[PDB]
């Protein structure tokens, strides 16, 4: 596994989102990550549907949260997700209405990274490319976070409370980090995007609850 890499720069990752006002944080997460592999299968980049996830996950509760490993498991049951046109987003719950005419991608499984092992994580990474992940996101630190690595003492690993998506990892001056993304549009962060601390004992509970979709 190389030292550092960023899927950003080889066409990975569709440009960064805005949820709004509904707890949709984990369906953002899965089509990120379904995204990614929809990208190295098939050489193009385009933009998955967060809504049909919200609607019709019916193992997750819509705008009151969800697991990314329930999405990839409906997808794959369902034999498809909507594009993004098919099934805009909208920012609230309502009945599932699948389109198959506007099918942009499949799934065929998930897999698990060890819990808590960050070099699992790392070379998943490197190997497969954008990871969803679960984070403790609740401190003001991360709600203000403008630019550099983010490290917070008071963050819990247990508190496991947002979903994200890992789209690489590196070094900044000394500092090892994870690149994530995150769905609170472009106005948020540093362009839609935080660096997370790698290697500080799991900080923020980085490698709890991580997973990616097969295609
Ligand atoms: C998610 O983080 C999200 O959408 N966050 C943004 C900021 C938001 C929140 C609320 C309104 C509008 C926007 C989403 C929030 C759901 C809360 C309503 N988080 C989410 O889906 O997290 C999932 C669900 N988890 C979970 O239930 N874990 C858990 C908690 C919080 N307490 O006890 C348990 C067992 C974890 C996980 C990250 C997978």
């Amino acid at each position: 596994a190389p030292d550092s890499v960023d899927y950003r720069k080889k066409g990975y990752v569709t440009p960064v989102k805005n949820q709004g006002q509904c707890g949709s944080c984990w369906a953002f997460s899965s089509v990120g990550a379904l995204e990614g592999q929809l990208k190295k299968k098939t050489g193009k980049l385009l933009n998955l549907s967060p809504q049909n996830l919200v609607d019709c996950v019916s193992e997750n509760d819509g705008c009151g949260g969800g697991y990314m490993t329930n999405a990839f498991q409906y997808v794959q049951k369902n034999r498809g997700i909507d594009s993004e046109d098919a099934y805009p987003y909208v920012g609230q719950e309502e009945s599932c209405m699948y389109n198959p005419t506007g099918k942009a991608a499949k799934c065929r499984g998930y897999r698990e990274i060890p819990e808590g092992n960050e070099k699992a994580l790392k070379r998943a990474v490197a190997r497969v490319g954008p990871v969803s992940v679960a984070i403790d996101a609740s401190l003001t630190s991360f709600q203000f976070y403008s630019k550099g690595v983010y490290y917070d003492e008071s963050c819990n690993s247990d508190n496991l409370n947002h979903a994200v998506l890992a789209v690489g990892y590196g070094i900044q001056k000394g500092n090892k980090h994870w690149i994530i993304k995150n769905s609170w549009g472009e106005n948020w962060g540093n362009k839609g995007y935080i660096l997370m601390a790698r290697n500080k004992n799991n900080a923020c509970g980085i490698a709890n609850l991580a997973s990616f979709p097969k295609m």
